[PDB]
């Protein structure tokens, strides 16, 4: 089997994507954010506490045929953003893109943090970082991709995300008409539960590219690109009036200017982030200072290749018995 499913910007920022999915029986159409960093399925529900639901759509298990009370399960998670979420199990039906799981464990949201509430285009998260990493207890539950893998034509599933503009996540095959040239692999070490490899180096703008490994995660999840201090601080010296601002919390830029593009190495190929990429606007409304897209990852404990890189390349996640992941241009 395959499945194929447009992923779309929720806003002009391309802050995060969402991408419909089906739930249940009659089917229940919910807009979730697929996160390679997090292993957790949970949606906005008839559970959720009521001032906690604006605008979001809800999966109500109670009119859902194949809906499946998972007994004693619960589930919590905090994400690196300080965001949070927790509730109860159920076990239903799950399409994306025509590929159907049955038996998916579907978590109940009861509580979300503010930043979901505030967010209306979020229904919920569908994780497809490895299952180790699932919060469900007592008894640790699959993603999505894990319970459709041996079904699926080839262990494998796409991310090809559009900078200002849809994209598409593919399950079970690779579409070679999606990016141009070859895939290059590279090693993955799933020791913390997450698509961790390491890239070779970078360059800045037409520099010249510096080979130094830089292990990170690639993570759909995460809106921006998240490097050593070292490295960023190399980037925002090429942009004239950029500069760290701690009242803002990163790196900030004059909207006023021009940005490089960064690259960076997978083995001995190059992935082009356009400077365009990096652009997200002003820091508040009117502002004439732009929020840098490229940011320290000191002090989170991880660098991420977050959507700032990926959307400049297309994205094997390569789930066989020894995982890898591959990247392309496009």
């Amino acid at each position: 089997s395959t499945g194929s499913a447009t992923t779309t910007p929720i806003d002009s920022l391309d802050d995060a994507y969402i991408t419909p999915v089906q739930i249940g029986t009659p089917a229940q159409t919910l807009n979730l954010d697929f996160d390679t960093g997090s292993s957790d399925l949970w949606v906005f529900s008839s559970e959720t506490t009521a001032s906690e639901v604006d605008g979001q759509t809800i999966y109500t298990p109670s009119k859902s045929t194949t809906a499946k009370l998972l007994s004693g399960a619960t589930w919590s998670i905090s994400y690196g953003d300080g965001s949070s979420s927790s509730g109860d199990v159920y076990t239903d039906t799950v399409s994306v893109g025509g590929l159907t799981v049955t038996g998916q464990a579907v978590e109940s949201a009861k509580k979300v943090s503010s930043s979901f509430t505030e967010d209306s285009t979020i229904d919920g998260l569908l994780g497809l970082a490895f299952s180790t990493l699932n919060t469900v207890s007592p008894t640790q539950q699959k993603t999505f991709f894990d319970n459709a893998k041996a079904s699926l034509d080839s262990p494998v599933f796409t991310a090809d995300l559009g900078y200002h503009a849809p994209g598409t996540y593919n399950f079970g095959f690779i579409d070679t008409t999606a990016y141009t040239g070859s895939i290059t692999y590279t090693a993955v070490s799933t020791k913390q539960g997450f698509w961790e490899w390491t890239s070779t180096g970078y360059a800045v703008g037409s520099g010249t590219f510096k080979s130094t490994s830089i292990d990170g995660i690639a993570d759909t999840g995460t809106t921006l690109l998240y490097l050593p201090a070292t490295v960023v601080s190399a980037y925002w010296a090429q942009v004239s009036g950029a500069k760290s601002s701690s009242s803002v919390g990163g790196y900030v830029f004059p909207c006023s200017a021009t940005l490089p593009s960064f690259t960076f190495g997978v083995g001995s190929a190059r992935i082009v982030i356009p400077g365009d990429y990096i652009d997200f606007g002003p820091i508040s409304t009117g502002s004439s200072s732009c929020f840098g897209g490229i940011q320290s990852s000191a002090g989170i404990g991880i660098n991420i290749f977050g959507d700032v890189a990926l959307k400049a390349a297309f994205v094997v996640f390569n789930g066989a018995t020894t995982p890898t992941l591959g990247f392309a241009s496009k």
